[PDB]
């Protein structure tokens, strides 16, 4: 019981977070209807979750040493479960940006200290293969469960979707309360200077990165903040120099392993971010499965999903994370591949969805494990809290830029193919044709990404004694 | 009995071909015992045959045409076995080398109008997927038979080992006597000045790429034989502007998908070629397998090969070559990326090597099938020949160059891991082990151009109805 609560509670936050994101997407249309915020403000109530979650998660991985991890897990967590009823009773559109901008700030601040959760409290050896599993397990199960629950009750109203947050946060932080210790260190200063700094170019450059498509890439209002990120970067390397308990230890990666590995969770991120988007709205515009059958139909991910996860908890204590992430890697290529070929619409499900997505789940569950530990492997307590942050943070940087080439592939093929860019919902079906055979196009441009992924996996050189033993 | 007399007698030269190179692979550190030719001759032996193999083979394609293709064959076949006699009764090292030289132009003559008889003898259809399995399935019987009967009777004699082409040389003239039709055409005038300039810079340039390592790549009989080769090389190019009946139909190579397909098979050729060779020296020299026990050994490749050309027949009529072609290709990048993690010396046979043998041969007969049906597709029968000589010249062009590059990864690993560039006679078991892993981590090198292979083979773009129906 005592283990169950613990590993439960730590991943609470990857089920709140992955969850309400999905939530959101399936909810957008109508808060469009209701809210009415234009097609303007569609991307706001997105981008202001995610214009303070990156823009925090530097500051909320050293907050966790100067506070406390247990403390900072549950006020981070607190925070977002209040900040969902806030969002539930939006009034307009202001009141919808504040809530998001609050959801963001409690998952800025939990996030990194869950898996620095992670690290802590589980010694080394199979508790900590054990505990990685499951926190990488909780991930796929909020993502499914955000498509059932928003797909089901979606009709009756949008609002009642963000209220389901409330029982699952407070069920965490009871048994965060009630099965985690909080272990009494000296609490450690925190970098004044250096986290505001940090803070304000991380803000700032997703300002202007998420402002540039809507007013121009060269306006001046995109590059003037993009300058202000500039100069606070700048600032803030150079005061790191001689700051006493930096956010972030440049020296750390240094290690010609953790830069290795650093440089794989970044785009391996990306890989799987342009996936989840690229075949979620595959499903949704070519196939027109809707949110519910689609979250139903995705179940056996997460069945396929938890076993590559658990055989790799075992397997991670005899294997190197080299082989391991290499072998989990081939599977999904495979699964891609098949899916570039076999994927027009109106296909059937058993043959042709609940293999290549059974088989791929079982290749990124099997990457996942062996990523985790060797990103959080040989760091110790006073520097484990940033060198988490980091890896939540590259993570959900790859995204993006990735994202953003596969999107200009598929854009510039669907006009090759004879395709117009508007919305999918005035479509000729040979336009709509067109685009199918874009999206699947693009899953190659995904595969080649996939095996520079698998290729700088090869330098990773860590046993498994580093890793997953002691 | 008749479909199946035909298959046999027309995929014997492949049989012969390939079993002769490798029985004389094994034989020639007992040649050398024997004949005493030093090591000087080591390879003259070798490069005699090849010499005049890729000197003559371009002459041999356009030879069918003014000839006969049956006649062709029978004279080829019949010239290889006579030829083997001669070479098993060598008096000296100049007699082996007009020996050697005699089996290269019976195999010049005989292996382009094998193929050529696939296309011509064979209406497309399920007939000729069936004689292209038969075809390549020949080839690694082939390769392996000479290791067993290398390996099985080098110990009382190598001569006897030579002998044994004499059996299998008169029956596979039996049955292309008595199961292949004179199909009477018109004979067609032969090129005099391009046959004679294409022999010409061929020879050549083999002679000088051969003689480039003895007497250093820049002596003056190196580039100047090469210079040679490159004057007529230009010559033939410039006479085959005019020339009617030509020995290579520059023209021909403009579709944009028989370029990429023989772009494929000359760089999927060396791909192959350097995999057997690797993993030849490798189980020579690392494991100590011995030629009878490693061609018993690979039994389960020539099974699992005629499992993969068994099922790639029959989906060949459903499937584009590209899909056959990249599904093949992944399960032999699989199985090689096995072998280059968990291939160590001393290591058990079934879980080691019979896994990844059995993958990787599936794989490669998966992906041989759809090559050989979209190279001799759509050209007619007056310029099948030349195709068919073509594809059979790229594919033992690429092995040399690609190669050369891996061996030289060999090489420099080796030195890099600490070890020794002499024979593995002297090796301390420390230096040995460096080769070890140097053999290992060049199968990654195999592994990247294997990837090369498969993104070119997404520019293929025929459908089955151009390759296998009707
Ligand atoms: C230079 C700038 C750096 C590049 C990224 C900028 C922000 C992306 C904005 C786009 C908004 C929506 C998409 C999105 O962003 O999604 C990925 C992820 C979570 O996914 P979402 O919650 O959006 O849900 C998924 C739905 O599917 C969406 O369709 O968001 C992020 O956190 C973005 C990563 C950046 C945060 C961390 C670092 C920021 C500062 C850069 C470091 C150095 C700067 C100093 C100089
Ligand atoms: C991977 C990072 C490793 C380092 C990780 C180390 C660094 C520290 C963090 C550790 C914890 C994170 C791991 C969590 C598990 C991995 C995430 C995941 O897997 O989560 C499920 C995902 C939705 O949840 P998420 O919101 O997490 O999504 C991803 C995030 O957004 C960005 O990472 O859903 C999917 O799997 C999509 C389906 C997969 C398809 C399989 C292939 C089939 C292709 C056929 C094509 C058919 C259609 C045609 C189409 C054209
Ligand atoms: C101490 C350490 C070191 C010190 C420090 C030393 C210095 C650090 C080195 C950094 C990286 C250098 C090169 C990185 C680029 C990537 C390599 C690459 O480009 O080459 C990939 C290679 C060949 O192919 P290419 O054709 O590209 O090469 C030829 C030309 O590029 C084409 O012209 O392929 C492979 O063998 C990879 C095998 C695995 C792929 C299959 C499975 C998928 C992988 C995992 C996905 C995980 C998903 C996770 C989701 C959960
Ligand atoms: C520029 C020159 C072109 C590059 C290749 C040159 C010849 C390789 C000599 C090396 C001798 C031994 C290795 C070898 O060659 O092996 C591959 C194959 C059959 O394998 P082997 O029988 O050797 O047995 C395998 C054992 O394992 C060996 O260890 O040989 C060949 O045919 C070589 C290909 C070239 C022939 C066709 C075209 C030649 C002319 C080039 C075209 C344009 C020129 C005009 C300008
Ligand atoms: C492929 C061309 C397609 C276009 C073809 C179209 C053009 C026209 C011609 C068509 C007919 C040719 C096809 C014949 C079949 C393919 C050849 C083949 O397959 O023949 C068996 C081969 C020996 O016969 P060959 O003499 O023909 O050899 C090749 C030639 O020399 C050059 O092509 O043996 C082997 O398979 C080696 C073992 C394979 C290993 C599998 C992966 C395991 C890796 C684990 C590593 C463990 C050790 C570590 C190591 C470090
Ligand atoms: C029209 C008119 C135009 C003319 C026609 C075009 C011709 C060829 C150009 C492109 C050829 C190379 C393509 C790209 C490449 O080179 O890359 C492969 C790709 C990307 O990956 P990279 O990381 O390399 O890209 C990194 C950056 O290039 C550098 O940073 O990957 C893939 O999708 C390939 C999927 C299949 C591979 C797995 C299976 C094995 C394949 C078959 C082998 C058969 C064995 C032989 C047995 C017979
Ligand atoms: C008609 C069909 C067969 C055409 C498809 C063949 C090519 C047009 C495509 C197929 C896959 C493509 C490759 C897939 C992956 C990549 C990796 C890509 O690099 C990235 O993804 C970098 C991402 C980043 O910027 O962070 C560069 C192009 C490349 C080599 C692509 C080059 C063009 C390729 C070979
Ligand atoms: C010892 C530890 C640190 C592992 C490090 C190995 C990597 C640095 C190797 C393994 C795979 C290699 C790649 C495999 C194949 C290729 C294709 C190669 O070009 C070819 O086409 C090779 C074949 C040829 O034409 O000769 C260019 C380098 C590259 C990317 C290699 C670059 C170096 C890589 C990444
Ligand atoms: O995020 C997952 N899907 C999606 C991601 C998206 C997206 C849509 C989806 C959908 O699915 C979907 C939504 C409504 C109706 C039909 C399908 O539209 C914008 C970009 O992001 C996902 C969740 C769990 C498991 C796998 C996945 Br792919
Ligand atoms: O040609 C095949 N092997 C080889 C190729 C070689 C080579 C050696 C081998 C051997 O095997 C071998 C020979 C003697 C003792 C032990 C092993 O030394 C020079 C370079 O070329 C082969 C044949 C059929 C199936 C698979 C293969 Br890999």
């Amino acid at each position: 019981r005592s283990f169950i609560a613990a590993v439960i509670a730590i991943g609470g936050m990857q089920l709140l977070a992955t969850m309400d994101s999905t939530v959101a997407i399936v909810a957008l249309p109508k808060i469009q209807n209701e809210l009415s915020l234009s097609d303007a403000g569609r991307s706001w109530v997105i981008t202001a979750y995610v214009l303070t979650f990156g823009g925090l998660m530097l500051l909320g991985g050293r907050l966790g040493d100067t506070i406390g991890r247990k403390r900072t897990f549950i006020v981070g967590v607190a925070l977002f479960t209040i900040s969902s009823v806030l969002c539930a009773v939006a009034w307009d559109e202001a009141t919808l940006v504040i809530a998001r901008l609050s959801q963001g700030v409690g998952s800025a601040i939990a996030s990194p200290t869950g898996l620095a959760l992670v690290a802590t409290t589980f010694r080394k050896g199979p508790a900590r293969n054990a505990a990685t599993a499951v926190f990488a397990a909780m991930t796929a199960i909020g993502s499914v469960m955000g498509l059932v629950v928003g797909g089901a009750l979606t009709e009756v109203s949008w609002r009642w979707a963000f209220l389901v947050n409330v029982p699952i946060g407070l069920v965490m932080i009871y048994l965060a309360r009630t099965a985690l210790r909080e272990t009494n260190k000296e609490r450690m200063k925190l970098d004044a200077t250096g986290a505001i700094l940090a803070t304000l170019a991380c803000t700032a450059a997703v300002f202007a990165f998420s402002i540039g498509p809507e007013k121009g890439w060269m306006s001046g209002i995109t590059i003037g903040s993009g300058l202000v990120a500039l100069a606070a970067a700048v600032a803030f390397v150079i005061v790191e120099r001689t700051a006493e308990n930096p956010v972030v230890p440049f020296h750390l990666f240094r290690d010609r392993n953790r830069l290795v590995t650093f440089s794989a969770i970044l785009l391996a991120g990306g890989v799987m971010f342009s996936l989840t988007v690229c075949i979620g709205l595959y499903v949704q515009d070519i196939l027109g499965y809707s949110a519910l059958r689609a979250g139903v139909g995705f179940i056996p991910f997460v069945i396929a999903m938890g076993i590559g996860l658990g055989v790799s908890s075992q397997l991670v204590s005899r294997f190197s994370p080299r082989v391991l992430t290499i072998g989990g890697g081939y599977l999904l290529f495979g699964a891609m591949l098949y899916g570039s070929f076999f994927m027009h619409r109106g296909v059937p499900y058993f043959p042709n969805l609940v293999m290549p997505i059974v088989v791929g789940g079982i290749g990124i569950g099997m990457a996942v494990v062996p990523l985790t530990l060797s990103a959080i492997a040989g760091v110790g307590f006073d520097q484990i809290g940033p060198v988490s942050a980091i890896a939540l943070m590259l993570q959900s940087l790859g995204g993006p830029l990735v994202l953003a080439v596969i999107q200009a592939v598929i854009t510039s093929r669907t006009l090759y193919l004879g395709g117009t860019t508007g919305p999918v919902k005035f479509m000729n079906d040979v336009q709509l044709a067109a685009l199918d055979h874009a999206y699947t196009y693009g899953l190659l441009w995904v595969a080649g990404a996939a095996i520079i992924v698998g290729g700088m996996a090869l330098f990773i050189g860590y046993t498994p004694q580093q890793v997953a033993h002691a």
